[PDB]
């Protein structure tokens, strides 16, 4: 079984003039498409290795299967969790929580977008549901690290600030990019994500 | 006393075709005047941390300190390690050593453009000097952890592999930008660290 | 500043049986004293440092100063957690946040439990306060890595898990260590600790 | 494939007073065989994430299967590297490497000694061979990082210093432990290790 790179739900221009359409077909056919079949690649050496009981050479692929299979699961979230029919704010019972977890929608971005801008070097923030505790929870994740596999959070809604998810339009400007993405939040898609984690 | 951000020993289009100028104002002149300004602000946060002898203060310090200090160190090399007077191989003996620790300069550049190929995020390439075996040494760093304060090796010659040390260029194919930078390598500046290595 | 050693609550016999007194002497005037010694040594360097510039410097004293410092702020916290006139269950609104944020006060044992045996190394569990949420928090820490310096989260209750605190006694068995420890725990200092929390 | 506890090639107290029977015999039938329980179960988990392409799981357990997978390696070596025949100074090539790469044995000693003693938390110092450079070259490693899958270097002599190796006899003075240890390295066994990796 073999890991296959998602297509876009939607056109490589359908999220302007939030992000340009020069980065989303960069960052799916070139940045995605390389996380797939480099993550293809290491789980087969991981598969040849655990057949011998090389634990040397187990060890050795770690940051290969962390960053390329933490790539696929980032961004095959984060194509969903985009789209031209978002922005605004979500309704329901997604919209309760966010009011009841951090006081206000407002509140929230702020929260979400302080935990992405306050990355350092390469990495994601990200809204999560702890399971645990059965309500909504923010985290930043370093590099390609995926939420559920380092933290144990659902992930509900990521924002990649990998300089190659703005750089091209925003240039150092993170927090313009930051300010941008609110415009195209699939809020259907995290409201789903979001009523999966209960039942 | 105040860090401040050094002037580039060279116009912004200097390094063109290798390095375009639109980078070189960037890189210079948004990201490393950052780095500086934001170094000054923590180490007077960590001066008022440390009068007060309030240790969790310090610790809380250490990403901003280390990221941007680290910024301010590695970029400030930087810029002296390129020229447009740069390229070709380095003589006497520098060159000698490169022959001697990694066979030759062809396998040299092999090494440490591997070193900066591999890195996985944010980070930097670099050929050191290890004082105590008296020799040369390549190491990659992450982020911007510098290289004699995470390592002991003294910095001779760095590559930033930040995305936007090369993204609006060359994007997602940071080999082209491995290849391209070795036209711009100031090997007067690096023979200059390395004799000085030396007593 | 010149950091000092404080002086423990109760003698180094005084948590017997739970935690052994040859355990609490070495713990406190040999690995506790060290930190101190340590941190103020380092702290020296990292004035010399700041007066000079030298952000080389600072940056390689970091590590040194995280262990020694994330010691003192942990150890420090620790002694005061601990009573001979602990165990048992809190009382008033820390058994009522308690129940609220984690079922019940067996079932919060066994998530403060899980969290310190899962320490792979070195480490610290905690039992903090989100200011933030305004509620409680487990979380886990590497190394001395200290609670509120590196997550923001104000410490309550920590249990170090580092080999010395238990292995004179329990060897390798870290979980009979962690069910001794809450016949000792000082739930009327942990309740301080809340309280200071709250407006 | 099932890891199993290597039998020790000698008896427990074989190397008394150096390291004590105590030690040994927890190190190897409570540590060691944790680490190879626990890495056979966290195998049998990826292959079950394997076949369903789980990455999310297969990320979830790299901690585990490092930690003991990286316990299992080191520790493998680590019962090889000592003998009660052993102690004094190595013979011909290895010798002449060791005076080549550090000055002389006992500067060597010092080297080994100063970055075992100088990990911060659990972790090991090794004698490694830089297949790339053709030359020895000494490393530190985090908890049971091991030393080929993580940096590639050969290892050679690896000098546990996680607190289980020596706590029951030296209590906090790791210097003590790693004073008595030259005692009983196993020469002839880091002599067939360098020499095997030399065509
Ligand atoms: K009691
Ligand atoms: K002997
Ligand atoms: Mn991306
Ligand atoms: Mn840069
Ligand atoms: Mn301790
Ligand atoms: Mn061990």
């Amino acid at each position: 079984m073999k890991h296959s790179l998602p297509d876009l739900p939607y056109d490589y221009g359908a999220l302007e003039p939030h992000i340009n359409a020069q980065i989303m077909q960069l960052h799916h056919s070139k940045h995605h498409a390389a996380y797939v079949n480099n993550l293809n690649v290491t789980e087969e050496k991981y598969q040849e290795a655990l057949a011998k009981g090389d634990v040397t050479a187990q060890i050795a692929l770690q940051p290969a299967l962390k960053f390329n299979g933490g790539g696929h699961i980032n961004h095959s979230i984060f194509w969903t969790n985009l789209s031209p029919n978002g922005g605004g704010e979500p309704k329901g019972e997604l919209l309760e929580a966010i009011k009841r977890d951090f006081g206000s929608f407002d509140k929230f971005k702020e929260k979400l977008t302080a935990a992405s801008v306050g990355v350092q070097g390469s990495g994601w923030g990200w809204l999560g549901f702890n399971k645990e505790r059965g309500h909504l929870q923010i985290a930043a994740c370093p590099n390609q690290d995926p939420l559920q596999g380092t933290t144990g959070l659902i992930p509900l809604l990521g924002i990649d600030v990998f300089e190659h998810a703005y750089y091209l339009q925003y240039k150092n400007v993170r927090p313009d990019y930051l300010k941008a993405i609110w415009n195209v939040i699939n809020w259907e898609n995290v409201t789903e994500r979001y009523m999966a984690c209960k039942k």
